[PDB]
């Protein structure tokens, strides 16, 4: 019942294992990218993955010898993941990274990884999230990739919502936040192929997904330097790398010590 405080979790009850079985292939890290997420991580390391959907990244983490805990705010996601890994030794917990971290977990991980999870946030949600990741790692490293600029669907959203003159109703240009459930009829028209998941399932997933903010590189930097994220010590961006396969996707490694 943390789905009361965060109704976005409802969006992922809809999807479950479909995300990595029939979802858009490019919407998860490639083999190479799993490897980049994991560099200099060695057997024995404690690693937290936020997003139980990143099933193959989690599986390379375990194969590498790391002690992996997965966090996700959706019960089905946890359940389908625990099913796919029933033979492996791994901890899977129900948690909302934008909620305040349980004290029993502060500074408990060497690494916190997530792939394009920040894209599932609004700006104030993403600020809270980054704080949570930092809270988890204590003096460890956070590696978080972010997809930059607009999604293909965004381009249909602008177009088909301009012609309709509804664009301002569901898109805020101040920080580039979309409200999908509020484009109404435009959403249906703009939907693009996400692997082999069908239109009814997409539409609903989008509608349940709430608001989402789009980021440019300057936007991710502004987020990381924001007072809310530095409220408990100052943050350091150690590096930022443009990923090979994924779509204009920058991976950011940061910490606060
Ligand atoms: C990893 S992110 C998006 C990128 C894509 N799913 C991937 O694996 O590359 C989506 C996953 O994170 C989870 N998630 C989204 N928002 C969350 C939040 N606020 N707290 C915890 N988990 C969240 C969702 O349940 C979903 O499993």
């Amino acid at each position: 019942a943390m789905t009361i405080t965060n109704s976005k979790a409802e969006a992922w009850e809809l999807i479950g294992n479909q995300f990595w079985t029939i979802g858009r292939v490019a919407a998860r890290p490639s083999d190479r990218e799993n490897d980049i997420f994991l560099e200099n991580i060695v057997p024995g390391s404690t690693v937290a993955v936020i997003g139980a959907s990143t099933r193959f990244l989690i599986e390379k983490a375990l194969e590498r010898g790391a002690s992996v805990t997965v966090f996700d705010f959706s019960q089905r996601m946890c359940d389908d993941l625990a099913e796919a890994l029933a033979d492996r030794c791994v901890t899977i917990d129900l948690l909302d990274i934008t909620a305040e971290i349980p004290k029993e977990l502060a500074g408990h991980f060497d690494f916190v990884l997530n792939d394009r999870l920040i894209n599932r946030f609004t700006t104030e949600e993403a600020r809270r999230a980054c704080l949570g990741m930092l809270s988890l790692v204590g003096s460890g490293t956070v590696r978080a990739s972010v997809k930059l600029g607009f999604y293909d669907i965004d381009l249909k959203l602008i177009e088909y919502g301009e012609q309709s003159g509804t664009l301002a109703k569901f898109f805020d240009p101040s920080d580039k936040t979309f409200h999908f459930r509020e484009a109404g009829d435009v959403l249906d028209r703009a939907l693009v192929p996400h692997g082999l998941i069908d239109k009814p399932t997409l539409l609903e997933w989008y509608r349940r997904r709430g608001k989402e903010t789009r980021f440019d590189d300057e936007d991710v930097r502004a987020l990381l330097s924001h007072d809310v994220v530095n409220a408990r010590g100052y943050v350091t961006l150690e590096k930022a790398v443009e990923l090979p396969d994924a779509p204009n996707t920058m991976l950011y490694q940061f910490s606060r010590r």
